């Protein structure tokens, strides 16, 4: 048990080890930058508000404490440490997560190439996982001096990035809802402007199928709810635009990947291993150096447990952790 110490910023109280100095709020749970006195290096701590609130927050601390221990990647968001004040599980009611400080989010075409690699060189990882990121944006993605990129999750507008089918409430959306968002990110960084800056879930939808077209028949027939068909067979039919005409001066290998991410039909996306070994980034891709994650265990998102359950299972997920090397 090392000593922690108590101190206020931003309305916040914060009881960290004293191996943690010089505490400079970030936003806002709520995050702080730090210095890691036993490493030497910049740190970026995360204090978890009300974590035991109801069991929907109880069951999303473990959600997080359980994702961030499991990420072991370059370009994804890891844990160099997880403490709690508290000495007892009867006393424990906060929960404070430790990663490296990048020092800022995402918000040259061989920028581009190298930053959307490394998206999805960490969304191979994590999609490898059986994990759907679901809210890949600029802001939830961090970046170091040395443009160094981490998957992270944290106004720009959710919806922005967001994929047509999760506009249109399908349910049984796949992986590629990832894909899609990194397609948006990718054209935003060629082009300096955001791709479909919809004001709302109808106007995405608009903007969206005004670049990719409305849906052909092979995608018509795979929609089950009559309004969504009612919706968009009553949209006067649009044909998919030409992304050569549309992202003018970009490099021809750029816009055949934004083509291959953009396609409506999610079937029909490509993958992110898939986009690794794509033309665009030979200057970085290395299939010996992309790796997968161990096996994942999200049993636990099935399950309907008590406040003090969810509280019991963070607790031993605190105590098990083991810092890397
Ligand atoms: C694995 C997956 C991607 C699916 C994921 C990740 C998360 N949760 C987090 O990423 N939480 C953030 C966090 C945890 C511990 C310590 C800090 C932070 S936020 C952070 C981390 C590193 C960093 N480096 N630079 C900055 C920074 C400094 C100033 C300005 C901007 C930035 S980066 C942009 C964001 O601040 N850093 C900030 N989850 C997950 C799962 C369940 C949940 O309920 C939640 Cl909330 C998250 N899933
Ligand atoms: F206007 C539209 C119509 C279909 C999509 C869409 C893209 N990929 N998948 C779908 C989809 C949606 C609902 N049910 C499905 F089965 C598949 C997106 C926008």
């Amino acid at each position: 048990r090392p000593t922690f110490y108590r101190q206020e910023l931003n309305k916040t109280i914060w009881e960290v080890p004293e191996r943690y100095q010089n505490l400079s709020p970030v936003g806002s749970g709520s995050v702080c930058a730090a210095f890691d006195t036993k490493t030497g290096l910049r740190v970026a701590v995360k204090k978890l508000s009300r974590p035991f609130q109801s069991i929907i927050h109880a069951k999303r601390t473990y959600r997080e404490l359980r994702l961030l221990k499991h990420m072991k990647h370059e370009n994804v968001i890891g844990l160099l440490d997880v403490f709690t004040p508290a000495r007892s599980l009867e006393e424990f009611n906060d929960v404070y997560l430790v990663t490296h400080l990048m020092g800022a989010d995402l918000n040259t075409d061989d920028h581009v190439q190298f930053l959307i690699y490394q998206i999805l060189r960490g969304l191979k990882y994590i999609h490898s996982a059986d994990i759907i990121h679901r809210d890949l944006k600029p802001s939830n993605l961090a970046v170091n001096e040395d443009c160094e990129l981490k998957i992270l999750d944290f106004y720009v507008a959710t919806r922005w990035y967001r994929a047509p089918e999760i506009m249109l409430n399908w349910m049984h959306y796949n992986q590629t809802v990832d894909i899609w968002s990194v397609g948006c990110i990718m054209a935003e960084l060629l082009t300096g402007r955001t791709l479909f800056p919809g004001t709302d879930h109808i106007d995405q939808l608009k903007l969206i199928l005004r670049l990719v077209g409305t849906p052909g028949a092979e995608l018509l027939k795979k929609i089950s709810s009559e309004s969504a068909r009612n919706y968009i067979q009553s949209l006067t039919q649009m044909p998919k635009m030409n992304f050569a005409n549309v992202f003018i001066g970009a490099n021809p290998l750029a816009v055949d990947l934004l083509e291959k991410m953009l396609v409506l039909d999610s079937d029909k996306r490509i993958t992110a291993a898939q986009a690794l070994a794509h033309a665009y980034f030979a200057q970085y891709h290395d299939p010996d150096d992309e790796p997968v994650a161990d096996p994942y265990d999200q049993s636990f998102e099935s399950r309907d447990l008590l406040i003090d359950e969810w509280k019991s299972l963070t607790y031993d997920e605190v105590i098990s952790f083991v810092p890397p090397p």
